[PDB]
DNA sequence: ATGTACAAACACACATCAAAGGTTTATAGATACATTGAAACTTTTATATACGCGCCTTTTTTTTTT
């Protein structure tokens, strides 16, 4: 956690399964140990990260990933709590700027590069092929 | 005349001393287990909250011999 920490804190954002791949730690011992030592610090005293990372996993050149950071915020400036644990709903926009675009990446390419659950896509882009309305920046 | 068995030098052949060294092993360093008690550890649950995932469980599709 205190990678984790030591991680956010340097601005850069890594999800719990990626350190788990570094460290299997559980992912229980992880929670509450993350706590305390958030809280360690505050009486001591962001999945943004996580779009671009992505792009890079799949090899898609920018505008790809560009107009996601539009399309995420976007998506999670309205409505759409939409998730649990956002990191799902992070890949979404790349898969619906990947249909946005023509690329191949099947859902099932996606998956195992990412490590994702595939249901969380496709209902997650039910909000999506029926939000289409706003995300027209051209 | 006359040299001979006998025992002293007189420098030496002979038994002794002494440094060195392999080998053995207690004896100890370090070693790897053997003990155990002790506290750091596990469990319910239900309880909704809002998740999946796999597995309970099942419906639809899928495949060899006479």
């Amino acid at each position: 956690a205190s990678i984790l920490i030591g991680c956010r804190r340097a601005e850069v954002a890594r999800t719990f399964k990626e350190i788990q791949s570094l460290i299997h730690v559980k992912t229980k011992e992880f929670g509450k140990t993350l706590n305390i030592m958030k809280n360690i610090l505050r009486g001591k005293s962001q999945n943004l990260t996580y779009i671009p990372r992505f792009c890079s996993h799949l090899g898609l050149p920018m505008q790809v990933t560009t107009s996601a950071e539009y399309t995420a915020k976007k998506c999670k400036e309205i409505k759409e709590i939409a998730g649990k644990s956002p990191i799902t709903i992070a890949v979404v926009s790349i898969y619906l700027n990947i249909l946005l675009f023509q690329i191949p990446i099947t859902a099932a390419k996606v998956g195992q590069t990412l490590q994702v659950t595939e249901g969380t896509i496709k209902s997650g882009y039910k909000i999506l092929y029926e939000h289409r309305d706003k995300l027209v920046d051209p």
